[PDB]
């Protein structure tokens, strides 16, 4: 065709596996694999699926639905403009169907991409205000067909890499929650029900999504045991820091101490520090099936790391 949607040198927003949008520049378009090599603001380069790439509108493209690229307007399906990004959508090209002017619910209408761009946040999306309310509205619908997804055997990943309310990519074990009803996975940043950010690898939750609920999410934090605490802290640090071994006194205990309330430890919350340390140390030292230990006595280091790559079992 004479006018591709994407091209080398184009500035774009790309949705990452955390559901968030990052600014980048397209370096390569691969039409065989339907991906682009995108260079981000830290100069990192990654392949991104075309579905997860949004370019800006060119001058002269208010005539055009940004989804289907078409001019045409027919009765019942008009073009509507986003009052944020000023891109245009056919009512039926937007999910959910975009309201005709003056027929919306709030002060005004802003598109799904913009609502998510403004409302999603690391640690959990905005909970209060117009964008938070608009996001909840958007989240009652999915922008992809759930039933068509090609899942792996354990229902952890699908070939389309369509997850969550956003339809972005994602890694089930990295700050995502699985809905108990539809078994789809949802990003931390796209949810509105958490009181604290998720530990990587933490599945000690029960979750039900907005689509299944037909309204606000429901979530509950399950009770951890000390072995679960040790395993989850080590997993989280392993992911955050991309290394295997962590020093107890310099890294593990301070992390647990400094982030204590965020770990949502339930009944373990008032463990009095000295006992905090010894209980955690005991868990790390005693479960050799989970934890490998090491020593560097000349540096006064006591090291622990995980045996297994998989996140802690939920029991
Ligand atoms: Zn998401
Ligand atoms: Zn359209
Ligand atoms: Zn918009
Ligand atoms: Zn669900």
């Amino acid at each position: 065709g004479p006018r591709p949607r994407l091209w080398e040198g184009q500035d774009v927003l790309a949705r990452w596996t955390d559901g968030l949008l990052y600014l980048g520049t397209i370096k390569k378009v691969d039409s065989a694999r339907e991906v682009c090599l995108v260079q981000f603001e830290d100069d990192s380069q990654f392949l991104v699926l075309w579905k997860d790439i949004s370019p800006a509108a060119l001058p002269g493209e208010e005539l055009l639905c940004c989804v289907c690229r078409s001019e045409t307007v027919v009765p019942g399906n008009r073009l509507v403009s986003c009052e944020k990004c000023r891109h245009a959508y056919h009512q039926d090209c937007h999910v959910p169907r975009a309201p005709a002017p003056g027929e919306g619910e709030g002060t005004s209408w802003v598109c799904r991409q913009c609502v998510f761009a403004i409302a999603t946040k690391r640690g959990g999306a905005l909970k209060k205000g117009p964008y938070a309310r608009a996001m909840l509205g958007m989240k009652l619908s999915l922008p992809y067909g759930l039933k068509g997804l090609d899942w792996d055997a354990g229902h952890l990943s699908n070939r389309q890499q369509s997850y969550c309310y956003c339809g972005g990519p994602g890694e089930w074990n990295l700050k995502m929650l699985q809905c108990r009803s539809c078994l789809q996975w949802f990003h931390e940043a796209c949810t509105q029900c958490l009181s604290k950010p998720l530990l990587y690898g933490d599945r000690f939750y029960e979750f039900e999504c907005c689509v299944c609920r037909g309204g606000p999410e429901k979530v509950r934090r399950l009770q951890l045991r000390w072995v679960d605490v040790a395993h989850l802290v080590l997993y989280h640090l392993s992911v955050c820091c991309k290394k295997k071994y962590f020093d107890f006194d310099r890294e593990i205990l301070p992390f647990t101490s400094e982030n204590w309330d965020s770990l949502l430890l339930g009944e373990l919350s008032d463990t009095p520090k000295g006992e905090r340390s010894s209980r955690l140390l005991s868990a790390l030292n005693s479960h050799k099936d989970r934890f490998i230990s090491g020593r560097e006595i000349k540096k006064r280091k006591c090291l622990f790391g995980l045996h297994a790559r998989m996140p802690p079992p939920v029991e």
